[PDB]
């Protein structure tokens, strides 16, 4: 599926996302926007072996299991697969844990190259949230 901004920005505020961690809404919709386009079906190959997936491109080596892994951890406990789907409950509740893993939200490559330091409030205008 396919998200709206505004629809994502919804269901994120709806999932307790916004000023999470002192994190704006902004944030994490500009975070979705660079990292998958706002398409929960989005997977990224690495070259490493592990694979990002979903909406917030969670990566396989750490937080999922998609059988496929070398030394892959598994600490959000569950499947990397439940991360493609159209409820994004699931990568929401493990995004809530890796952004306080000890590196805020610089775990997402796009967000530090796109987002940070930036005007994000503009994510989400136009939103009656």
């Amino acid at each position: 599926k396919v998200f709206g901004r505004c629809e994502l920005a919804a269901a994120m505020k709806r999932h307790g996302l916004d000023n999470y961690r002192g994190y704006s809404l902004g944030n994490w919709v500009c975070a979705a926007k660079f990292e998958s386009n706002f398409n929960t079906q989005a997977t990224n190959r690495n070259t490493d072996g592990s694979t990002d997936y979903g909406i917030l491109q969670i990566n396989s080596r750490w937080w999922c299991n998609d059988g496929r892994t070398p030394g892959s951890r598994n600490l959000c406990n569950i499947p990397c697969s439940a991360l493609l789907s159209s409820d994004i409950t699931a990568s929401v509740n493990c995004a809530k844990k890796i952004v306080s893993d000890g590196n805020g939200m610089n775990a997402w490559v796009a967000w530090r190259n796109r987002c940070k330091g930036t005007d994000v409030q503009a994510w989400i205008r136009g939103c009656r949230l």
